């Protein structure tokens, strides 16, 4: 129908948008050093672990017989093993530094990474009464997102992996690659879909949610990357 | 009416006093380091209720009488997880270790209901009225006040043992918990049929969230016999 791909089109749109952030415009620079560039790497902590955590408890329904759950949860149990990736080059980028307990806590739970740590809190609480098929549009709006913030990170992920010649998994093609997928796609299932009037007007409110909230955590990174400009990471060869 | 869902509250406090971590808490041939072996845990929880309170409960753009007694109420309670962050430091356990350990601390597989208690209260009320939310915060506060009564007890033996204030597993706490009220307005109120079965559906879920936490609060201790608190004199 002309609902669906009215909300394709929606998500491409927002994408055409997300893409052009000024976060974006200074990872994806050059003349920046990548251990400068990735100085945000640390806000992440507020979101990966939210993030598996949406995947096991929130997307997933291991009972369901309905089709649209069923590609959700093999796609899930995917997307839900990614926050090891990140712990792995938080090693590698020197960022995983010895500090006290309560330091970790007060930074996870900083005022200036509240839309990074309630993004996947805001998604749970968009998610908790929707049928099947409209999950699938959070998803695929989610992962469109994802994949804008992932292909511009692993720019300066693999400068820093192809110089120390260290597998960098989280800020790194391999990632964006994973995610992208190639049984069946959402965006596959999604195509193949006709929504009703109701689902139509609830897929245009969630499209602009979630690319409202994911906006959100990338203005906190910018002004951490501001607060920071001074710092790198410190990556071993 | 309302009469049967404060009576619900008090029947299920009654049962949640009752569980084997709360005779442990409170077994007095335990030393009280022994005891609060299980204060770490609360890392998984504080600064979510924090956040719960800041962010889920109040909200800043109404206009309802019950609304705004909410707002005050909750100012109030989300001030209390700088209280935890004080006794961890004073039990000895704000720990120096890799940012890593603390994260896979916090998301923690034996911690999950102990994390998720927040985010569980915050779907169940995000599209409740407020005299609903009145219920979620009542039910709520009544099962935080059996734990921290319970958790006081090896608190301020060792806040006198060693001379220090602690803020968190303390009396103090318990007091500024319980002392116009929430309960007050409940008790003047006249819940509909609809209401009434969805504050029995209330009581029943935040009650089952609160014992899974301590379930994992006595696993926690039986997983980490030896990690006993280390406060100072
Ligand atoms: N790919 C991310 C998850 C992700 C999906 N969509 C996002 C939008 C914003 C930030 C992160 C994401 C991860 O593995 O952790
Ligand atoms: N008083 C607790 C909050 C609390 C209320 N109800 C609870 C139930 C379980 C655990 C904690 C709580 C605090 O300041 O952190
Ligand atoms: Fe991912
Ligand atoms: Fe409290
Ligand atoms: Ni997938
Ligand atoms: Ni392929
Ligand atoms: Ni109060
Ligand atoms: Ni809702
Ligand atoms: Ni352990």
């Amino acid at each position: 129908g002309a609902g669906m791909k009215a909300i394709l089109q929606l998500i491409l749109e927002k994408r055409q948008e997300f893409e052009k952030l000024p976060c974006f415009e200074f990872v994806r620079d050059e003349t920046i050093s990548p251990e400068e560039r990735l100085i945000l790497y640390p806000c992440i902590a507020a979101f990966a672990l939210n993030f598996r955590d949406l995947n096991r408890y929130d997307y997933r329904d291991d009972n369901s017989s309905d089709y649209y759950q069923k590609i959700i949860n093999i796609h899930t149990q995917e997307d839900a093993k990614h926050w090891e990736w990140f712990l792995n080059d938080l090693e590698l980028l020197g960022f995983d530094k010895t500090m006290r307990f309560s330091e970790a806590l007060r930074f996870v739970w900083s005022d200036d990474l509240l839309h990074t740590r309630r993004l996947c809190h805001n998604i749970a609480v968009l998610s908790h009464d929707l049928e099947p098929v409209m999950k699938m549009v959070v998803i695929e709006a989610m992962e469109t997102a994802g994949l804008v913030i992932f292909h511009a990170l692993a720019k300066p992920g693999e400068s820093i992996a192809k110089a120390t010649r260290r597998k960098y998994l989280y800020v790194a093609d391999s990632h964006v690659e994973v995610e992208t997928g190639h049984t069946e796609n959402i965006i596959t299932i999604l195509e193949q879909t006709q929504l009703s009037s109701e689902q139509e007007e609830k897929a245009k409110e969630i499209v602009n949610k979630v690319f409202q909230w994911s906006t959100n955590l990338i203005g906190e990174f910018e002004r951490y990357v501001k607060a920071h400009r001074s710092e790198k990471a410190q990556p071993t060869a």
